């Protein structure tokens, strides 16, 4: 009913390992489109949303509409069976009690069953290193719980305030030729200046291993949405709600 | 009457690491054949042998039987103080109340004396790489307490079950001309199938510092043997009844 | 009032790092001559002494006297923002209320305002690779709460005493000509054994990153001086007096 092969296990791998500190429990939902996820965090503050589309698999084959219950404490003892070049395939029958997992080589051969649960179901946009993004959060979690985030047509301030003192972080808009990976790029309508949590950013930021680039997208009507490209129109999304 | 020079101090630190985690109190057997190694480990579970030939030493020199009743742990701490490179010197007396280890890089000479302790005294063969036999046994570790090892003249199967499912990982038998370090040998009598602790044999895989091919030996009336060369005819060998 | 701009940050970080295991609150002591640290540790048993000359930066300026108070453990908060490339910038005005740090890479540019505190004012000489020290230091303490170290003109030896058994390292004097990073040199008037802590000189091991070499002069009746070359006449200094 499901089968659906990655020519690298790695994508998979990284996804699990960007979202088991937010999920638990959540479901893969497999359909003809691909295998999406959408899940609150365990204190029903972040949106986490991914897609894996159909044209990332080598082949992709989903017969029925699939909903693949999943611990992902569970999961990560499986994946980490998996080495970032093997051949991965998920096999799935019609309202599955399991999840067949496959990881192939060096003529080895590992294979999985894993058991599912019953589990109930911009203003502004900054182009950046996802490295950058992680650096910055990361520093500022260590002064301060809260980060300011302004943007404007000239470049990005990261602003906060502790016991200590404060601290910011200004990187300028900039097109970098030679290195385009390194670029900071602001399509932006109306500059914005908006409150969140670094503890749940640095969460986000675990997905830096996805995309050397990531998107900051900020509103001030709808939650900020970090996210991370995993190749083609296939994403991992982050959605969280400014301070108010 | 005891003085064993190793070329490298490399092999006795790996021997010792791969060692202290099942063994705390041990006697090393000295004679004219080398250096011996007997224990069982402080559950009364797994047997420890190991032998050091005297072709292993420039030069080997042991006059008289000698017991040296050493505490791993101590032994530990005065190991960490040789470079794997330096020149690893052991001297002892007739009953010696010490052992005296010397060792020499860079126009540096370390000298310890350690205090010696009173301490009382196959159907199938797989040859394979050690990192392999480590990442399969630490990998189903996460899934079980258990391993079911099957044997045929065409491949190995590692298998197991636990809370969230079971695996299986699959080893075909392969000659490989270009690196042979990497091949999957099984010289075999009767097909077998022998069910283990994993808990051991993650502690046994510990050695793997020490030989880039490992040897399972399954028999269905003796325990497995999982054994490491230490160059030519010296060993680290340990003994793991099946669960019955 | 302050100015001071180091071409690279890593010197500063490595410093502190160097020194926030012994000292959590002290002043950085700022005039015409640079910026100066002197601190007993918690157990006011070690003397912390550092200089910054003048020249150190590019460029410096310091109009008056000034004491910044700090904590250690705030002041790494900040200095882990900084990359080890960064462009660093103390900023300072009369009687401060705080100390303005600033980074500047890539187009960014981060900038801390820290809050300062209300802080409260050889017979024989060896040179030798730092790495080496710290190895002896580290090593002995395994063994040994206490090290004694005798100096004469053919070499040093580090000699201990533990439950496990004892210990020695000996390093003869050796002009290393092809790698003069790796010469012992002994400048001595008089043979001398003195026995330390092994605690404090492994926590003075700490700063062997700012410096490949190490000073250790030894006296018969003034504290052992440990050394640390920062570039030019500036300097890390460490004291401790021997055990009697």
């Amino acid at each position: 009913a499901l089968e659906a092969r990655l020519e690298q296990a790695s994508i998979l791998k990284k996804v699990v390992d960007a979202i088991k500190d937010l999920v638990q429990d959540c479901n893969f939902d497999c359909n003809d489109s691909g295998i999406a996820l959408q899940a609150m965090d365990n204190s029903h503050v972040a949106l986490v949303s991914m897609m894996l589309k159909a044209e990332g698999f080598s082949p992709y084959r989903c017969d029925r509409n699939i909903a693949l219950g999943v611990n992902l404490t569970s999961l990560t003892k499986v994946l980490r069976a998996a080495q970032n070049e093997d051949i991965l395939t998920l096999k799935a029958e019609d309202a599955p009690d399991v999840l067949n997992l496959v990881f192939e080589s060096t003529d080895r051969i590992s294979e999985y069953d894993l058991k599912l649960m019953d589990i109930d179901q911009y203003a502004a946009t900054i182009t950046m290193p996802s490295n950058e993004f992680k650096r910055i959060t990361t520093d500022l979690m260590a002064m301060s719980e809260s980060v300011t985030i302004e943007a404007n047509k000239d470049g990005v301030k990261f602003s906060c305030q502790g016991d200590i003192g404060n601290g910011s972080v200004t990187l300028r808009q900039h097109t970098n030729v030679e290195k385009p990976n390194e670029s900071i790029e602001i399509e932006l309508s109306e500059p914005v200046s908006l409150t969140f949590s670094l503890k749940y950013l640095v969460n986000f930021c675990k997905a830096s291993a996805l995309s050397n680039t990531v998107k900051i997208c900020l509103s001030n009507e709808v939650p900020l949405l970090v996210e991370y490209s995993l190749g083609g129109s296939s994403y991992l999304r982050f959605y969280l709600a400014p301070k108010i």
